[PDB]
DNA sequence: GCTGGCACGACTTTTGCACTATAATAGATCATGCTGTTGCACAT
């Protein structure tokens, strides 16, 4: 908040903590193989 | 006859060659890109 943020805002700096989008048919998949790296790896086919 | 600016034979000055243990000091963030090390995923 401020006005460390207009700056923040032009400079097109990333978020801490971004949300991920998805594509033109996001269907289930869940997770396929879920190891203890990131898991659920959403294949929507 | 008296005087005041010009040259000459020693002396004097200039110039290239030329080689030569102790200590000011540390109190911003903030972001970005690169490098090295480690852990996750696949293969015979």
């Amino acid at each position: 908040g401020g006005l460390p943020r207009v700056a923040d805002l032009f400079e097109a700096r990333r978020p801490k903590e971004p949300a991920i989008l998805a594509e033109i048919s996001g269907i289930v998949s869940f997770g396929k193989e879920t190891k203890g790296k990131r898991r659920l790896v959403i294949t929507p086919v």
